[PDB]
Parts: C-alpha cells; structure tokens; sequence
C-alpha cells in the first residue's frame, strides 16, 4: 500500500552517463501514480541531475534522489544533512590512507600528470594517478596504458593489503581512477534512512546485481525486493508486469 | 592618444577578494571616456568576474580582462586561446615537479588532510598540504599551525633548491597553499599580447610594487608607465590628477 520503487541510474534507467529517453521518463511519472519513486547512484548530484532532467528538475520528478550512494539525499525536494567521510573513518585512518596514496603515486612515472590526484567527495576518495583535471584525449591515453600495465589494479592490491581489516572498500571504474570508500557505503547506505519512512515494500531495480556488481549489496539486502534488469526498456517492462498487470 | 590604463585588482581597485565599491566602479567608466581600461590579476576569471560585476559583466565593463596573470585573456568581450603550462614547461619537468611535491607531502603529518593537494591551473600549479577542498575553519587551523611550523616556507625552500636553475618561481599566499609558476608568468605575461595592440602608452597601477610584491615586475617593466597606489581611493585620485587635471 505504501510502496517505493528505487532505481539505479546507469544502465537501469539511462544509457550510462547519458540523458534518459523521454519515453522512459514518461513511464516513471505514470508509475508515480501508483508508487513513490527514487534513484540511487554512485555519481554526485550534479551528474545525476543532468541525466534525469533540466536544472534541478530531478528532485521534483523523483520522490527520492540518493547521490553518492545515499550519502547525499534529496527527499521530496528537500536536501538532508550529509555525513562526512572523516567523521565515519576518523582523521587518523583517513590520513594514513591519503599519505599512502601520495607516497605510492609519487613513484609512478606516467606519460603525463596534471592535478587533483586525490578528490575528496562525500561518499569516497577518488584516486587518479594521472590527475582528474586531464582532457578526454589524455584520459584515453592513460586508459590504454593502464590496460597494459595494470596500474590501477596493482595500486588497489597494495592498498587492500596495507589496510587489511580496517573497513575500506575499493572499486575501479571509468578510465583514470578508482574509488575508496568505507565498508557499507555501497548502495545499501541509502536504506538506513529509508527504513524510517514507513514503506510496506521497497522494490530495487539494477543492472549490476551479480557478485562484483555495484547493485549486488542493495539487491541482496533483506530490506529490498530485488529486481535484475539489463536495460531501461527491461526496467519499464518489469514495472508494468508488477504494477500495471 | 591611444592609451590603456591597466589595473591590478586586489588592494588596487577593490578590498582584497571582495566586491568593488560602486563609486570606484563608477569612476572607471568615466575614465573609459578618455582611455581603454583593463585588469590583470593572479586569480582565475570566475573570482575576478565576481569582484567586478554580476555574471560576466566584467568583460563588458573592461576592455581587457587578464585572469591568472594574463594566461587567460578577454579582449573587448572576446576570449582568446590559452597556453598550457605543460606546453611551456614540457612534460618531463612538469612531472618531476609533481612527483617531488607528492613525495614531500606524503611525509607531512598534519592535523587533517582532505583532497586536491595539487591543483592544475592555467597559470600555475597550486600546492596545498592540507588539501584545497577543506572548510574555512580547517583553513584557519592550518594557517595557525603553519605560522608555528613554517610548513609552506620549508616546502618552498626544498623545491627552489631541487629545481635550481630550471626556471620555476614560487609564491606563498593566503592560508593553505603556495603557487608554482614559470619564470615570466608573473603579471608581465599580459604585456606580450598588449605589445601588439598599438598603444601609445600603457599605465600600470598596483599596490604591491616594491621588490617581493606581485606587481613589482610589471610595474618596473619598460613597457609600462608605473604607478604605486595604496588603496582604491588613491587609484581613483591618481587617475584624476593624470587624466582629468
Ligand atoms: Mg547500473
Ligand atoms: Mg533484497
Ligand atoms: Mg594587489
Ligand atoms: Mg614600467
């Protein structure tokens, strides 16, 4: 009777990192006549907003907007207070991590380096050996070397070992960087806030629900009814079979 | 007959990092009936724009806008192509510099660290041991420790020695960082483009014209008639005595 449909963004509602198909967007509003709707994605709010509407339309079109896995939350148009990664980790482990990354990267010799090797976000640290302020052409150059030399994979191996047992998780994505985040700060983070909003049912839809995928944990969590999808059209179809049969 | 008045921003036209007094702004437009007018400042365009008008009004109010010491140029409303620091320095010296900074900072133990330890700009690298993405409260905390421990001063000493003779310059400013930039990329940078615009006279006004100041080089350059000022009101007064006597 009080139902929430909660969607991953990339590959679930939109082409990855691209704008939503207006027909999919159209269905989501129709679905909204039967249930509340939310999104949860690993990217920051500005990226998610850009994919799902013009300006800040996303917070009006969706009942919930969980950016950076729910460390940033919009609830019915309202922004809620955010928790810092330093509050969760503590300053000492945070700096141990930062200094290990600085020390490791200083020894990496690349074709090019730029700036923003460590980006401090709400839900993670983003580590990029080339530097995030590089151009697209520079990204591609690094990506091709990285496939040959496994630069990011080896850095992640050394970090996991060094911080073994200290509650840090790692994910390599895109061309130039990897993510470092606390255990529990995958997509499941958003569920703790959702637990207090009196939903009879929360249906989660994602395209990475297999082990290793970024939807695995929230999909498998007992607080959600999980649904595996392979495309936005599959998502729309599943939602019809369930809510408009 | 073809005259340009070229002004530093901070302490010359406005309170440092603050909005221009509307009366000063008013005089500058009157001055514009007799001469062309330009600004040159070390900060990026967005900061300079914010101090001198609303939105992009600055490029309409001034004939020239030289941001980041002239590595970024607006000329009569038009943005000109910019040169990269890597093009000027070369990739090898640039990375030697970046890796020395990464290696040095990894050994610094601070109360707090965040992100963006190396910010890649158009006219410089900005190095911040705490990380530029810190809060104002965090900035002040670092600033007070830095006065006690001379963290930035000692880092600059080691860098100058290590890159002795290789054409790098350093400036420590504000609370959390220092600037690294190529020789010649002080305010004089903007003069090379100006040399081609057929001015009979270029009058430069600045509040840091003594040795060590960030206006010293452009003030002393033989391509300018230099003027030392101590406040925006002094600037307006000097411009009256010269152009409205
Ligand atoms: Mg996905
Ligand atoms: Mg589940
Ligand atoms: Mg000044
Ligand atoms: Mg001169």
């Amino acid at each position: 009777e009080r139902v929430l449909c909660l969607f991953d963004v990339d590959g679930t509602l939109t082409p990855a990192r691209q704008k939503i198909d207006p027909e999919v967007a159209a269905f989501l509003q129709k679905l909204r006549s039967r249930v509340q709707i939310g999104v949860v994605g690993g990217s920051d709010y500005c990226k998610i907003a850009e994919q799902l509407g013009d300006g800040d339309e996303v917070i009006e079109k969706f009942d919930y907007v969980f950016a950076e896995n729910g460390t940033v939350q919009y609830k019915h148009g309202r922004l809620l207070s955010k928790q810092t990664i330093q509050n969760h980790l503590g300053e000492e482990l945070l700096q141990d991590l930062i200094n290990f990354c600085l020390s490791y990267m200083a020894l990496l010799r690349l074709p090019k380096k730029r700036g923003t090797f460590i980006e401090f976000r709400n839900g993670m640290l983003n580590i990029s050996p080339i530097g995030r302020s590089c151009t697209l052409e520079e990204r591609i150059e690094f990506s091709e070397l990285d496939k040959k030399e496994k630069i990011r994979e080896k850095f992640v191996e050394a970090l996991k070992t060094e911080f073994a047992g200290k509650g840090l998780r790692f994910s390599i994505g895109g061309m130039i960087s990897f993510d470092v985040f606390p255990e529990g700060w995958d997509k499941r983070y958003c569920l703790d806030s959702l637990d207090q909003d009196s939903f009879d049912t929360i249906h989660f839809f994602g395209n990475e629900t297999s082990p290793g995928g970024n939807d695995f944990e929230i999909f498998a969590d007992p607080r959600t009814v999980g649904h595996s999808v392979v495309s936005p059209q599959d998502t729309v179809q599943r939602c019809r079979e369930i809510f408009f049969p």
